[PDB]
């Protein structure tokens, strides 16, 4: 369906979100000297990250 | 970099991304609004877009920790 | 400063940059159909994208060499 | 419908100042690295190839 479609590049665009927006963390994380609390923040906000990106790839497996 | 700056530009990041994302989240949920009614493609869509919910308040409290 | 842990840094910046180009098509492609273009502004986007699309290419080149 | 205009120049905006400090990271490393003539002249066609597309894109941002 091309309704359907259009919400999976919209998915599609969004998981490209969740992975580069990992990824810009992990680019950016040593300039930050952390401390156990804020480095448990960006863990912690990861893990989230994760479990969207693992929701998103569900929707995009299933159409 | 120091670290007063590398938190400054990443705080920076964070507050744009979280902006863009949220422009996105709004987005998708309309037109997952027009779907099917209890199509299953809908629940997987409302379950990616709390656990971005989820992400969201846990990003904000990173950038509030900066 | 040593020049292993600089190529090790430039490979990660080129993955990282590699990302940008993914996220960044994406959003043009989405965020295109709202504007409804005159031709001129389809034309610059067009030729923005194929500029970007070189990019790519050369940035892969230097990931590929190392 | 124009407002997505304004999305859009938004984007652009914030998407070319983050871009911008890429490529000063990626310069910086092109200079350390100096001593790789072909890796560096590597990285200075696809900086400059980078300067081209952000030519472009700053186009589309002027023109929205
Ligand atoms: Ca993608
Ligand atoms: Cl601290
Ligand atoms: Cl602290
Ligand atoms: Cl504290
Ligand atoms: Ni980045
Ligand atoms: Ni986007």
């Amino acid at each position: 369906e091309r309704g359907r479609k259009r919400l999976g590049i919209y998915l599609a665009h969004f998981l490209d979100h969740v992975e580069g927006h990992m990824g810009e963390i992990g680019v950016q994380r040593d300039a930050l000297a952390e401390d156990a609390r804020l480095g448990a923040l960006i863990d912690r906000a990861l893990a989230d990250m994760a479990v969207a990106r693992a929701s998103l790839n569900a929707v995009l497996r299933d159409l």
